[PDB]
């Protein structure tokens, strides 16, 4: 045929519309994952219960995902405790969730009672809590569930302003998750391992370099 | 509707898009009622604002052959870093980009709209609730602090460095908002 | 979808093709009005009959629309007389047309019965005449019309030339409407109206205020 | 709803009324947004202001034994003589008069409704068209001129002459309007 | 830049943000809108620079 | 009708592909005579 005879402009305008495409580039994403949280720690020493903060960068995979998105929302937050000791083992595993981080941290199980998503355990019950982390079945698990519902869009931060007012931190810490032993070995052990479930939502992207 | 709420549709010039000769920093401009002199005349009436819609229109005025390109995104979290680099902008949300001589049809955008065409940067809204009307933004505090009252910053940066520091266009900003609790506009910070 | 890539040519030509759109942007435009000519003025000392310049100018409203174009051609000026004194009232109304403003004004019913377009009546009738000025039935009106037939495409002007050669004043005005007094009263008085009925086509757009 | 219009409805403080120990003339407000500071900081945003609204409720602060009562009425002609007593204020538009020391009970009506015992005069707003926002008033000027900007002027009167001048209550304007056309804060006269 | 002042006693802007903030604003590349040739014939004010004036609620 | 808004490029390509049309244009030409 006959070659075509290109008009060249001044120019040509080079646009783009929206975040680059890719795997996390959608207004939002929601992500399930289980995570290791961390070792049941007993103290042979000490009563008060050890805390965890409920926040994405404390989950390794998970924020590896979560850091590419400014806004998270969980939907879930469930901590699993899996026994890894004899039915022979004394003790219990407490825990419950501190929704407001100028509150003060359980020092026995009366203020574990008391506080939301209470739940002990004999130290050595709860292993069927294994097919949680996979399939299902809570029937026979020992689980700690956060309130989600009412919990609001966090921004996303990769670390917590901890010498600074509660009130403040509160804005970026959606719970605290406080597991206590009701009891003191002779000697420090690890009685079992407590696995996250987590469920939330991300939204609005963001370089990762550029989130803290 | 009504009781202690009052809707607000506006158009303001937001500022020029200013391109460095030497800082390949983007400028960042945050999303609340005190940096539009007009709207911040009403919104500082009252003690709450939502906003509804917020979106930074880039409307050029420069030759065709100038080069170089505007981009855009928003940072919903002060904590994070104001982008410096292309790649930085195309990854967060929001993001846009165009030639910097680019973008005349948004006029329509102003005067009733039809964006076709039109060089728009979009906040995200939904699920934004009521922030506290300010008249200024505690930048000396914890990012979470001021989060509180900055539902987010318009992330502006040029693609290029020109020889010489310019503005090739201006960002008009169409906001969409709700007030709610009134108080003396003088009382108000 | 996409955003375009608009390609930005070096320019893009503005352009506009004919008379700006608006009510006297045709090429032509035809024109009907009744337009309140002028007194029956009887003088009480002279013979002679009053002349009147049958053009546009003449004609306020008519005028107004008229400026807008710059050709003009009567297709039919017809003068209406309208009586309104008694029938106790004696004199007839004299009317002709001249064609040429070389022409003699006539001074006695005589040279204006010689006249083109000649028509004489008793002042005090013609009253039907009022009918004409909307709908129609001349049956029982006095009316001069102007020889329409034959007349060109004029130039419209704002102005005649009087002091000027007769025959370039002829280029400019198709004829002039010449009304007479039978009789002379005492004293000088007003027996009647004198309305046209006009009948034009304009021509050929200018802007008004250009038109002289 | 919507395209240069929406609804305002405020409370303000209108003034104090005073009752002068030798003057019997009533005293004059003109009924206009830059009256109102609050109001004036949102109206002075817009081209044009409607009233829909206008009332100013009278609430007391004086004991049970102050003697006296407030008049209250509106003039909507600004070449109107302003009422010298009782019997004129009685006989124009929106009179209203009551005990100095009554009208507390009207409080509510500040926040919510149910003018019940209140001591409102209300402005006769249905069919007050549309006009343009002012910093000021013309008063040298011929009164049609004035009224083209003056929907109409709240006039108070003391039914009697105090030993001293003093101020047994306040007046406090419940207005609520429709704004027009968009303009610079500072370009509004 | 284009706007529309409904009041006489009002300021001309002498400066794009008052011009902005002024009832029917718009602005445009002085060298886009030659589309507009077609708006004072047909129609298609689509690629058009219109400033257009507030005409409800004038009255008489 | 609407005149029509030309918009002018900074050029346009002037182009020819394969030699000039004509008697003796093609890529092979076959000829037979005495
Ligand atoms: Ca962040
Ligand atoms: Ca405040
Ligand atoms: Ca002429
Ligand atoms: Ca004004």
């Amino acid at each position: 045929a006959e070659p075509q005879l290109q008009r060249a402009p001044v120019a040509q305008a080079s646009r783009i519309s929206g975040t680059v495409p890719g795997p996390l580039s959608s207004n939002t994403w929601p992500l399930h994952s289980v995570e290791f949280l961390a070792d049941f720690k007993r103290s042979s020493t000490s009563a008060d219960a050890t805390t965890y903060d409920c926040v994405p960068f404390n989950l390794p995979r998970v924020w590896s995902l979560a850091r590419c998105y400014s806004m998270w929302k969980p939907t879930r937050w469930d901590v699993v405790y899996l026994p890894e000791v004899s039915a022979t083992v004394a003790g219990s595993i407490e825990m419950c969730f501190l929704y407001d981080y100028a509150d003060t941290i359980p020092r026995y199980t009366g203020k574990m009672s008391r506080t939301a998503g209470f739940v002990t355990s004999s130290v050595w019950y709860g292993a069927e809590g294994c097919h949680l982390l996979s399939g299902g079945s809570a029937r026979n698990a020992v689980v700690a569930s956060m309130d989600c519902s009412r919990v609001g869009w966090k921004r996303v931060t990769s670390s917590i302003p901890s010498s600074v007012d509660p009130n403040v931190v509160n804005t970026i810490l959606p719970a605290r998750l406080a597991v206590r032993s009701s009891i003191k070995p002779t000697v420090s052990d690890t009685p079992g391992k407590l696995y996250v479930i987590a469920s939330m939502v991300l939204r609005d992207p963001v370089d990762p370099t550029l989130n803290t």
